[PDB]
């Protein structure tokens, strides 16, 4: 329950789903390492990409695949993705749930961080 | 269930606690009737405002206290209020959850619509 | 100008054009006095609404007829209006720029306040 | 000019002035280049990135270094920086502005893309 990621569409007013989302750890040599992804569900949540022991402190990416759900809609959105990029845990453990509505030529994002 | 409102704070990265919200429907003479009232959770959730019974279709108009939120936590926010305002289950029944995103001089609203 | 109202188009990466716009002014017995009104232009945006003269402190709504807007467009919406309700402060800067960012089920409002 | 950023901040309701931006083209081996770099103005506004010329169809990103802006206000904040990636394509209109709207923790980007 570390991270979760919810998306919302914004044109239908419903989750958005079956939207994918990759998330990226930065290396000490600041390259960005595959950590987990997935996919939001019928809820437009994702669940279950890590856990508190693997989550450890660092800059993690989470990139969701917006271009790729508007496309199969019948829209040609502006954006490739949503990247959101923010230091985890550096306080020690939290949970991170990142947030995002999406239109086609505009996105928000945020995040509701709690400390377990 | 067929009425929920979820309020998040865009400067604490937290739900948005103890924040009053009133809910008035058109009247057939113009006018908006008080409907509903209540104050949201610390999940930042109203819940409980009204029955499938009670919510017929009608133009709904929901006020978030915005104004009173943020003087509470030391910010001099721009907004009385985020009013919103829509018709509700011209269709037959729906559930409505209303999102609203605050920030000192903006805020950002959604709806998710679902049919049970 | 002390007030100046865009809007833009999240749907199709616009400025949202010929949207009517009204202005209200709350009076003593709290009823809204239509005080402006006017549709956005080309580039999304409604000039001219006041006076420096007329524009004193006190509570303004701005109601942007976002419904109408998506109807046009062919597009179901979710809200009659966007609403946005403010006090104006002579103690804080002079120009107010009310944005709006419109999408069928949701909408974003900002205020730029400057001198 | 064929590429704008305009950044502004929803705690003050202003601009948000002095934020550096970067701008980065995809390479054919999937890295990203520098391709422009400036910070806004006092308008909130960063002009003059490029030019048409220069300015060819491909992937850009546009970096905005947000948590730089919070941490000189005092103000600890979620993001390392506000990214937004796009296609630039030649089919549609011509003028592109990124426009961001700053929290501490959340923000909302558009784009206004015109003739
Ligand atoms: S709660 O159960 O956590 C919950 C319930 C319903 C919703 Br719709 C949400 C939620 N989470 N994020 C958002 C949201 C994000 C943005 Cl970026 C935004 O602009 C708005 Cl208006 C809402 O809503 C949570
Ligand atoms: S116009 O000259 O282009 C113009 C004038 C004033 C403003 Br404040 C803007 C503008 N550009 N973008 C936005 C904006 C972006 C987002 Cl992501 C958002 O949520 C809102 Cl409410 C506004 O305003 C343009």
């Amino acid at each position: 329950c570390p991270l979760m990621v919810k998306v919302l569409d914004a044109v239908r007013g419903s989750p958005a789903i079956n939207v994918a989302v990759h998330v990226f750890r930065k290396a000490a040599d600041d390259t960005w390492e595959p950590f987990a992804s997935g996919k939001t569900s019928e809820s437009g949540e994702l669940h279950g990409l890590t856990t508190e022991e693997e989550f450890v402190e660092g800059i993690y990416k989470v990139e969701i695949d917006t271009k790729s759900y508007w496309k199969a809609l019948g829209i040609s959105p502006f954006h490739e993705h949503a990247e959101v990029v923010f230091t985890a845990n550096d306080s020690g453990p939290r949970r991170y749930t990142i947030a995002a509505l999406l239109s086609p030529y505009s996105y928000s994002t945020t995040a509701v961080v709690t400390n377990p």
